[PDB]
């Protein structure tokens, strides 16, 4: 019935056009509060974010899912502020990414489950703001720790009905191992979105997951270091496949009958301390549309390639609504 | 002239008996805020801490230096609250330990220097509380990143006059490489304390460093898992050397004429999330005296072994004052 946002619960119908994998800021736990000047200032950053969100809003975006976990330096107070100023719904996450500190690395599956439930049921920190999704990550073969995270995510999910979204090394088929883990915990594929999937040209890997019930996240659309190879760092991060190629995978899946299984996003951000210094400069150069990239460039592009408008609407309105709706077994 | 505490600046005379390496809590950045229940509750942790500090105060302790860095999950507001409540001065730290997140790992020596200076000159977070010491660490041969940390700690020390205290793997003779880098930076040894030095029986290593003008940190006196060989975990952490063995190193150094270079502490804490679950329990059992261990147990012991009281007062009062006083080259 309802989805938890940083401003409270909204009904399914209020979500509207939703971007399923984004970030206000990409950082580290405690970083933004200890070194705000790294981003110029906290004020500078929030302003940037608001402007960005207002632009996406103007394009039709009504809601975003900020998948920043505790180790991504998620700051729920920053999220609540910009959500209110931009008037954009923001769904917060719980979960763990790949940079956990010792206090986390040393926990058991049982403890991690506990923490995930806390974030979801009780709320984040002392705010009362409840997470609406669980984020997990692997990057090639899962580490023993990661496996734990995966199980914990599954259990928390099984208890709450809240979906799970993942970060993968697409080219390594991480999705496959993740699914194996989730299934072993009894998790239903329809509550899982395997992300960064557009990062591979292997349609057969994607179609096999789709077939099993999983949701496929085509969220690195605008990531391309095309014409920037003069920059190793940018190249390494964004890759060299064009945005059109990535977009085409969306059509490719539609064509195979998996439209109900597709979720699309930008995986964008307004600040990024967890990478090389000044990386944002490069990014804002690569995609000046920011999070408005999807509605502004991708929707028209697919339309133009023959995708029916109704179909696009299902993908950006319907799929997300279903995904996000907390659903128990 | 004055030393920075979490309650403000105090005069050197005001510091009295000082504990140079301690912690209110051993954790991770953001952890305390995110999962306070891991310590029962923030209030519980705070109460435990006040009691513990009141007892040390009762034994003569006027000031403690909490060497918890950003990566240790230092919570200055927490430090401030128990400091006020227990009526004990607390000196806060800047620097980095060995669990830095990606947002730090990726910084340059120049950016790191700036962060350090920030904490010292402007304040920690937004509290206006200024760090009174710089904490760095190695765990055997320094890593590239650790080398950077050491240079930055050096540089910030040079500009502000604040001392540097370190975490070593004494067994490995880390002190030697530490000194090497500091010296390569023009840093006076007299502004450095090589910690956890009681962790080794190598008097050759010790006297060398002392001979050189470095301060020797004998802060693991109470760490011993004797009678706990049953516990792999506590054994690993604590060692199997008795407290007496460690305590005697203090006598040895005095004996060689190095009384003015010794600094003693307990390296105690009231909370510890960065280790196995329930470890505190084990610790409380091993040393019920907590931070009062030194005055209650070590002082009299050394007395009984022949050390002049007057000498013991130099070690606990004079040495620290001198080390802590901001001193420029
Ligand atoms: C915050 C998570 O970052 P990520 O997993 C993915 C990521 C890469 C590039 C851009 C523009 C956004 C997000 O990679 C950082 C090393
Ligand atoms: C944070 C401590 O709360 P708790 O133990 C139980 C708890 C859940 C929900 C609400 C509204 C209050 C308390 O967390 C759930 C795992
Ligand atoms: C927080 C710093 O702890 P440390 O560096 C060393 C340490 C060990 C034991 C005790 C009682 C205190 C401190 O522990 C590594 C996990
Ligand atoms: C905004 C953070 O302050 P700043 O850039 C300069 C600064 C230092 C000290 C005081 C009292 C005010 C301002 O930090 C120094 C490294
Ligand atoms: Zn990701
Ligand atoms: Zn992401
Ligand atoms: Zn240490
Ligand atoms: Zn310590």
């Amino acid at each position: 019935a309802r989805i938890n946002t940083v401003r409270g619960p909204i009904t399914i119908s209020e979500a509207g056009f939703t971007l399923t994998h984004e970030h206000i800021c990409g950082s580290s736990a405690g970083f933004l509060r200890a070194w705000p000047e790294f981003f110029g200032s906290r004020k500078a950053l929030a302003e940037k974010a608001v402007r960005g969100l207002r632009r996406a809003r103007a394009a039709g975006v009504r809601t975003i899912v900020d998948v920043s976990t505790f180790d991504i330096g998620r700051d729920v107070s920053l999220l609540a502020e910009v959500s209110r100023a931009a008037d954009v719904h923001i769904v917060a996450a719980t979960g763990l990414w790949f940079d956990p500190p010792l206090s986390m690395r040393l926990r058991s599956v049982e403890e991690l489950t506990q923490f995930f439930l806390r974030e979801i049921q009780y709320g984040i920190e002392d705010t009362g703001i409840r997470a609406g999704i669980i984020k997990v990550a692997t990057t090639g073969k899962a580490t023993p720790f990661q496996e734990l995270v995966l199980k914990a995510a599954a259990r928390a999910s099984l208890a709450t009905g809240v979906p799970v979204t993942t970060h993968t090394a697409a080219s390594q088929r991480d999705g496959e191992q993740q699914a194996a883990i989730f299934e072993s915990e009894g998790l239903s594929p329809s509550r899982v979105c395997i992300g960064h999937s557009d990062d591979t040209d292997d349609l057969s890997y994607l179609t096999a997951l789709a077939a099993r019930g999983y949701l496929i996240g085509l969220d690195h659309i605008p990531h391309s270091a095309i014409g920037l190879e003069d920059n190793a760092s940018a190249s390494a991060l964004l890759g060299i496949r064009s945005w059109q190629t990535r977009a085409l995978l969306i059509k490719a899946l539609i064509d195979q009958g998996y439209m109900k299984q597709i979720l699309v996003s930008n995986d964008w951000l307004f600040g990024f301390s967890s990478y090389v210094t000044n990386i944002m400069d490069v990014m804002d150069r690569v995609n000046p549309d920011g999070m408005a990239f999807i509605p502004l460039r991708v929707i028209p592009f697919l339309r133009e390639k023959g995708v029916p408008q109704e179909t696009l609407a299902g993908i950006t309105v319907t799929n997300p609504a279903r995904f996000l709706s907390p659903t128990l077994r």
